[PDB]
């Protein structure tokens, strides 16, 4: 009960999968400075799971994390806005293959050594794991190896370079690096899209709903495009803004979360 505060007020996220990404970080920890008022530090973790574990215990103000750990850790946490990506907030999982690849579909696979991005990322494994669950197998029974890369990018880089046959990964990240990084992505291709879930939200501490830093920080994501420096960004991302949501946007999550349980 002695209220213990942070020193500054602190936004958590994952490594931006850009190669510009000081200068992408640089101008969102300016922009949100500029918005929220006061000094916007960007705490950055390798994955999920730590930047979502910061969030629940009182350790970020804000973080930008994924629907499957959002969910997993719902009552815990409350939304605070999603992503718009070309007019929606929603996104698809990209099974991918080497551009060259002779095969078929996803059954093809079978007996892959197969990189996902992180155990907490619904597009770089939940929705793979639905697949193979729905057809009675895991991971390990239906792949001779796989393994986490801890990084959408970092699947595309794996498939790539031939240390994996398939991967899993953003199909948002993938489009992106399409255009930004074409040569990469030319050597990889869809071999299976997914169905539409949420995108990654921005997600705080349920504590926190009468916070003035997370009003705050929602104010200011939601009207990122009303300024230079949050059009910039915005850009940077492909990104066309943030929306307000409601748990429900990530109820197909929940569902294939379910769908995973049930596996033996």
């Amino acid at each position: 009960s002695e209220p213990m505060r942070p020193g500054v007020i602190r936004f958590g996220l994952t490594p931006v999968f850009l190669s510009n990404d000081l200068e992408v970080l640089d101008e969102l920890q300016a922009y949100l400075t500029q918005a929220v008022g006061q000094e916007v530090q960007l705490i950055t973790q390798r994955t999920y799971q730590e930047v979502t574990a910061l969030l629940v215990s009182g350790n970020l103000e804000a973080a930008w994390i994924c629907g499957y750990p959002f969910m997993k850790f719902r009552d815990e946490l409350d939304l605070v806005a999603t992503p718009l990506w070309r007019g929606k907030p929603v996104y698809q999982s990209y099974l991918i293959v080497g551009r060259d690849r002779d095969i078929a579909g996803f059954e093809d696979c079978q007996g892959d050594i197969h990189a996902f991005s992180d155990p907490d990322s619904n597009s770089g494994y939940l929705v793979t794991k639905t697949y193979l669950a729905e057809r009675g197998v895991s991971e390990e029974g239906f792949f001779r190896k796989s393994f986490f890369t801890y990084g959408h990018r970092n699947v595309i880089r794996a498939v790539a370079s031939g240390l994996a046959d398939s991967g899993s990964v953003d199909g948002y990240v993938w489009e992106v690096m399409k255009t930004t990084e074409p040569e990469l992505v030319a050597k990889t291709r869809v071999l299976v899209k997914s169905g539409w879930h949420g995108f990654p939200p921005v997600a705080a501490a349920a504590g926190q709903r009468k916070s003035q830093a997370v009003a705050r920080i929602r104010s200011a994501l939601l009207d990122m495009n009303q300024e230079v420096l949050g059009r910039s960004v915005l850009t940077r991302l492909q990104l066309d803004g943030f929306v307000e949501t409601t748990a429900e946007s990530y109820d197909s999550i929940a569902a294939n979360m379910e769908r995973v349980r049930r596996l033996g």
